């Protein structure tokens, strides 16, 4: 093991030779511990959103979010039992077939310094781009620096030689302030993963068109429609089981299966991806910021299995592995795989290959898969109790005894997916919309959080305006959110550009980051560009933009019907005016 990780620990040890020591009392049980060294340390409430959402002031979920994968929890420090030999064979056959299916039209390729620089710059507009970004360590600054690219080249040369000298990721046990040199090693490590494996996201290998089960690039506004289209396929209930800490359940077998994509690469690409897989994915070196009685320390730990949650390519490889694990469960449900097949070290391929070649693509079309998140509509309900391979692969379902059957839904609208459920709304003109929805306390609680501190009223109001505009595009069908959205947009200067991100979700397309008229953006998203909207007649007024049924709105967290809500709705112009007075002499517009 030290042959692959030695150089990295050696360099960390050398750079921190003053405070370096081996703590005999380290909390690590399943991660190899190498040593520690001394280190430094360091969310505000959005007063604009808070002032305009008074009824939610002390509401439990909202108050919780104000305080509250990157964290090194108890579950990260566990081992997953090794899958059985027949299970390992099935996974290998399925991984091989899946990669060949996913690569039928696309060819893997290297991603570039220019692609990375463009992504950094375009996302730097929305504030922070990375977890390691300080007020001194800007990704935009680093990307503009030729010295950063020189270090990248030097690390690549080591990777070409089958060695790694500086590729490390970080975890939380008040982020430690480090050197520009340390930050460059981190960003360079991310660029090198991006160069070798970024094609998966950049070339949309997991788009629905390319992967059948995938939803990458679709957007939150299409997710409900995809679930409604899956509902039309004949079969059993729709299952959406949650895996307890998916990333900790990624086995050495899963890692070796994900690696098979290198077989489709050109030699110069194959060489660099092979180095990312073998040296960094299969031999992780992690820095964990741990508090001690004297001060704060940084632990240098390492391990072979599990998913490096901090590493580029995680989404795609998680999506790949989940698609694979769900096909295997589908096969077990269909009686293709028995307990005796999973235990068998000489399991015959014929029937697994036959099922994949004849039913595989149809079976992928029955799923909506986004990383560890899955919705499956099997051919019948034998799937509910087909748990032998799922548990054996290590994908143990969250908060349910291992052998208790899964509970599915017979209504796609009850199905949870990507932190949402989706409703079908009838418009006054008879056209139907399929909208995303989540508990309202979660949306308001999120909107009340400002990312960091020292943010001026102007920057704060603009984040609020971004949240308000997201609500008008995605959550317009919630009475309280449309009202709060209209109040926020009325209180914030009309020509001020919404800045900073509202969400880090892969499904967010940020159509709300504009000064363009929200009704126009709404029409473009839900009517013009909506493929499930056959009649393109534009909606000319918000009065024609529908709401959830009163009962469904209330069930999903609405405060409508309460006195505190009625009082808020009536007194809202007063709160808007107060926000206006503090912002000052600017151009405002009344949206109430
Ligand atoms: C673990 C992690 O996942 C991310 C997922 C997305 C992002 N942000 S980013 O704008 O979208 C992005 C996404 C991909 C790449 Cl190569 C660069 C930057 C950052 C992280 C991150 C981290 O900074 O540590
Ligand atoms: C916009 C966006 O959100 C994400 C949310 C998650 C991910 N997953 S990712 O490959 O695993 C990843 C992991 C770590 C880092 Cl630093 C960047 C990206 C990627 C993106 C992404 C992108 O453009 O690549
Ligand atoms: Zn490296
Ligand atoms: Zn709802």
């Amino acid at each position: 093991n030290m042959d692959v990780i030695g150089e990295r620990i050696k360099r960390i040890k050398e750079e921190h030779n003053s405070t370096w020591h081996y703590d005999d009392e380290n909390p690590y049980k399943t991660w190899a511990y190498h040593g520690s060294y001394e280190v430094k340390a360091t969310s505000m409430i959005n007063g604009v959103v808070k002032l305009l959402t008074k009824p939610w002031d002390v509401v439990p979920m909202v108050t919780q979010m104000a305080m509250t994968q990157r964290v090194f929890k108890e579950k990260v420090d566990t081992r997953t039992p090794r899958p059985l030999p027949g299970t390992r064979k099935v996974m290998e056959i399925t991984a091989e077939w899946l990669w060949r299916t996913l690569g039928r039209n696309k060819r893997p390729r290297l991603c570039t310094r220019e692609e990375f620089t463009k992504k950094v710059r375009t996302n730097a507009a929305m504030g922070a781009v990375f977890t390691e970004e300080n007020q001194w360590d800007s990704a935009k600054a680093a990307v503009e620096d030729e010295e950063f690219w020189k270090l990248v080249d030097r690390e690549r040369e080591l990777h070409k030689l089958g060695k790694c000298g500086s590729c490390v990721y970080n975890m939380m046990g008040g982020k430690a302030k480090g050197s520009r040199a340390i930050w460059y090693m981190w960003l360079g490590v991310r660029y090198l993963e991006f160069e070798a494996l970024g094609f998966l996201n950049e070339d949309h290998w997991f788009s629905r068109e390319n992967s059948y089960s995938g939803v990458e690039g679709e957007g939150l506004h299409k997710l409900g429609y995809i679930l409604r289209d899956i509902s039309k396929i004949p079969g059993g209930a729709m299952y959406a089981d949650d895996t307890a800490g998916w990333d900790t359940r990624i086995t050495e077998d899963d890692l070796h299966n994900e690696e098979k994509i290198i077989q489709q690469m050109d030699p110069e690409h194959r060489q660099l991806a092979n180095a990312i897989f073998k040296l960094t994915y299969q031999n992780k070196v992690v820095k964990v910021q741990r508090p001690t009685p004297t001060g704060t320390v940084m632990d240098i730990i390492s391990r072979k299995d599990q998913r490096g949650s901090g590493q580029v390519g995680t989404y795609g490889l998680n999506t790949f592995t989940n698609m694979e694990a769900q096909l295997v469960r589908q096969m077990e449900g269909e009686g293709v795989l028995t307990k005796a097949d999973l235990e068998n070290p000489h399991l015959l391929e014929k029937k697994i290959t036959q099922w994949l070649e004849t039913k595989g693509v149809e079976r992928l079309k029955r799923m909506a898969i986004s990383g560890d998140d899955c919705v499956v509509k099997p051919i019948d309900d034998r799937f509910a109790n087909a748990l032998l391979a799922l548990n054996d692969m290590g994908k143990v379902r969250k908060d349910i005894p291992q052998w208790q059957p899964s509970k599915g839904w017979h209504d796609w609208q009850q199905v949870p997916f990507c932190s949402h459920h989706f409703h079908e709304l009838i418009m006054k003109d008879g056209r139907k919309l399929v909208v995303p929805c989540r508990p309202q306390d979660e949306l308001i609680g999120r909107a009340r959080i400002s990312q960091g501190a020292g943010w001026s009223l102007r920057e704060t109001a603009c984040l609020g305006k971004a949240y308000a505009q997201m609500w008008s595009l995605m959550y317009f069908h919630r009475r309280d959110l449309r009202l709060a959205s209209n109040a926020i947009c009325s209180a914030v200067p009309v020509h001020w550009v919404p800045t900073s991100r509202t969400t880090w979700s892969i499904h967010a397309h940020h159509q709300w980051m504009t000064t363009e008229d929200m009704l126009t953006v709404w029409n473009r998203v839900w009517i013009e560009e909506n493929p499930w909207m056959e009649d393109k007649t534009p909606v000319t007024t918000w009065e024609n933009v529908p709401y959830l049924g009163k009962r469904e709105d209330q069930w999903c967290g609405s405060l409508i019907g309460l006195t505190s809500r009625a009082t808020w709705a009536q007194n809202i112009p007063t709160a808007i005016q107060q926000v206006r007075s503090l912002i000052g002499n600017e151009e405002f517009l009344d949206y109430m």
